[PDB]
C-alpha cells in the first residue's frame, strides 16, 4: 500500500515550454519539436544556437517562463494528488528553464536535466541526466518497494508507463493511444483522478 | 551537479510526532518508550492495543496531530530550500502520522514507512518499507546521479548522513556531534541553510 504518482510535466501540468516560448516571444522556430527533429542532443544544440543568434541569456529565457501558467485545472489536480500520494514529476525539461513554472505547482520534486551556463549567463551546453531516464526514475522506486502509478501524454513516456505498476495516458495523440492499448486513456482531470483511484491498492475518496 | 535536499522529518521540521501526540492525549499509558520497551515490535503492539482500548481511531489520531505545527522556522526554510534544490522528506514516522504536519509544509515528497488500518479506521498494525529506509533513498537517488545533502538530528540519521555526498547535523545531540565530526553541526534555521550553501557545487544565495 505504499504509492508514488509519477507525473509527466509538459502536457499533462503544463503547456509545452518551447512551444509557449516561441508563442511569447514571437520567435516561430523555436515551435519545432522531436516530430520536426528525433534527436534530441541536437534539438538541444540547435534551440540554444537559435536563443543565442536572438541575444536571449538564461535570466531573458526565464522572464519570458515566469509568463507561462500551468494547464487550466493542473494545480487543483496536484493539490487532490498530494493529499493521496507522493507525487514525483519526470520530465525531460531542464531546472533552469522549468522553475518558474514549478514554483506554481509548489515545487514537487522533479527529476529532469540540466544546462550549462556560462560566466556571461549564455545557454552554451545542456547534459542529459542518463538515458530512458523516466524508466530509470521508476527503477529507483521499486527498489524502495513502492508500487508506481505513472501518468503521461506522449510517446516519450511509454516506457516510464510500462515500467509502472500501472501507466494512464493522459491527453494522449490519438496514434499513441491506438498503439498502447494497455494504457487507459483519458483527457480530462477529473477522469485522471479516477483511473488513478481505479489503479491504487487503497481505498481512496474522490 | 544535479542536487537532492534530502531532509528527516522529526526534529528537523517537525516535533517528534508520537511523543506529541501521546502528551496531547493525557493518556499516561501512551508514554511507553524505547527505553521502557527496548523491542519495537513490542512497543508498537502495545501502543495500538491501548488505542483501541480508548476508542482512538486513526481519524481521532489524525485530528490530535493536525493541531501540531511545524518548528518556528520550517515552514520558510522548507520553501527556500525548494527554490533551490529539488527536496524529499525522509522519515521512521507512518504515513498516517505525518499526513497533517505535511500538509502545512505543502506536501514535499515523503519516503516513510505506512500503518495497517481496517474497515472500522481501527489502526491494526504496520509496516516499515525496508530496513535503513532513509540511507536506502540515498542510494536509490545516487542511481539516478544525483548529489545527495541530506541532514538530520539524531544517532540513527548518521547512516543516511553517511551515505550522502554531504551530511549536516541539525539540533542534533552532544553525543553525535563529538562523534561524527565530518557533519558539520548547526541548530538554527539560517545555520542551516548557509551548510547547504557550502555543500552545493552550485553558485547560490542566500
Ligand atoms: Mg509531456
Ligand atoms: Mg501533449
Ligand atoms: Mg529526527
Ligand atoms: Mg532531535
Amino acid at each position: 500500500d505504499m504509492e508514488i504518482a509519477c507525473l509527466d510535466l509538459e502536457g499533462v501540468l503544463v503547456p509545452e515550454i518551447w512551444i509557449a516560448f516561441a508563442e511569447k516571444t514571437g520567435i516561430d522556430a523555436l515551435k519545432a519539436t522531436t516530430r520536426d527533429i528525433p534527436d534530441y542532443d541536437v534539438l538541444m544544440k540547435q534551440r540554444l544556437r537559435i536563443l543565442d543568434e536572438h541575444g536571449l541569456k538564461l535570466g531573458d529565457i526565464q522572464e519570458v517562463i515566469a509568463t507561462l501558467k500551468p494547464l487550466e485545472g493542473a494545480v487543483e489536480f496536484v493539490d487532490w494528488l498530494r493529499e493521496r500520494f507522493q507525487v514525483v514529476i519526470l520530465s525531460d525539461t531542464f531546472y533552469e528553464f522549468s522553475q518558474p513554472l514549478m514554483r506554481q505547482l509548489g515545487f514537487p520534486t522533479l527529476l529532469c536535466h540540466k544546462l550549462e551556463i556560462d560566466d556571461s549567463d549564455r545557454v552554451v551546453g545542456y547534459q542529459l541526466r542518463q538515458k530512458d531516464p523516466k524508466r530509470q526514475s521508476v527503477i529507483a522506486f521499486k527498489s524502495l518497494y513502492y508500487r508506481v502509478i505513472a501518468a503521461g501524454d506522449s510517446y516519450n513516456d511509454t516506457t516510464m508507463l510500462s515500467e509502472a505498476h500501472a501507466g494512464i495516458l493522459f491527453h494522449a495523440p490519438e496514434n499513441v493511444i491506438r498503439e498502447f492499448p494497455q494504457f487507459p486513456a483519458v483527457h480530462t482531470y477529473e477522469d485522471l483522478k479516477r483511473e488513478f483511484l481505479k489503479a491504487s491498492s487503497r481505498s481512496l475518496s474522490l
